[PDB]
């Protein structure tokens, strides 16, 4: 009615390991960077295209923890989370935007590997 | 699998008119801006608190010029696309990145409501 | 691999005013009907078919009790919830299945008007 | 808006071989199960409790030719589909309804996992 809906859904492999940081004024944070890609075979060039797009998730608490523990670069996992542009200064006085996936609460990651 | 699953599901209310071009041979695009909020009925001083979002969503084909014609400021509607970061290089010619919700020949968008 | 990911998303309309019950325990439980519909076109059927799905969706708790107050025959209504087939035997006892969308903690359920 | 949306987003593995048929006037169709599951260690006890949902899951032409052969008993997939339920009468004159989860245009199906 004027709350709405946001959410994410990516499944995808990191491109890195996690970037893990604890803070006792929180907790755990985690970042890693997910992959999504699309195959192609074009007319023109006679040979294969792709693209892949680069997802920069952040995940919270026992997620983060759990990410820091089982997930390393090249791992599959399922993401449900939501948008989030954040706002920051830069070094030379720029405004500057950076949208990420969080996942809190009701997200969910899961690992596809086994 | 290399590929994987990029895809966004917004309900929100358009923040603006939607701002419609065509293009080379064009086909039409649609730049919209939907809102979505998370209220916190918080101790705060006394009241509650909010946070909305701004997603940036752009639209192609018959979908922008449907846009165009019907929607306008406040209309709710529900979207499904999936996310895209561009580079642009900006006024004093350093990179700058939006990342944007792009609905696509797979994509929907319905108007919602009552 | 186990768990894996159950999830239904749902926008359409209460067929019904919304089935209120209490259970044993002492929390709320709804049975609601959604509708969901898709057009078509044809060509000896120059007219327009229409095919609508009732979705059997149930919720628990605090979210029963919205729904029980709030939301009536015509609400437009968004749900997050999974896919539960239950067992049931009849009056000839005899085993019959029912699958339904469950709203529990993990989901969610928002009023699309107000 | 009648119409609304009707969405399953699936992961999970198949419970046995893909069952595919071919029309000799409308291409491959193909049925899968596929389970999802919960697992709390709760709570009178101490003991592993499990409870696994099976989802009946049918495609429609490429889809199910792929799922002809590369799936097999144990595989990983990621399913978007919409919720079906259809009507038959039994061979003992009753009314029987069976809810399922077609993968038609809209869908899609990818195989997860190395």
């Amino acid at each position: 009615a004027s709350r709405g809906v946001n959410k994410v859904i990516l499944v995808g492999n990191l491109g890195q390991d996690p970037e893990v940081r604890y803070m006792p004024n929180g907790g755990a944070v985690a970042n890693i960077t997910l992959a999504t890609s699309e195959s192609w075979r074009d007319k023109a060039t006679g040979e294969m295209k792709e693209q892949t797009e680069w997802h920069r998730v952040v995940l919270f608490g026992k997620l983060a923890e759990v990410a820091s523990e089982y997930l390393r670069k090249g791992s599959q996992v399922y993401i449900e989370g939501q948008l989030r542009t954040r706002k920051w200064t830069d070094q030379s006085g720029q405004d500057r935007y950076t949208t990420e996936v969080v996942v809190n609460v009701g997200g969910t990651m899961q690992m596809l590997g086994g």
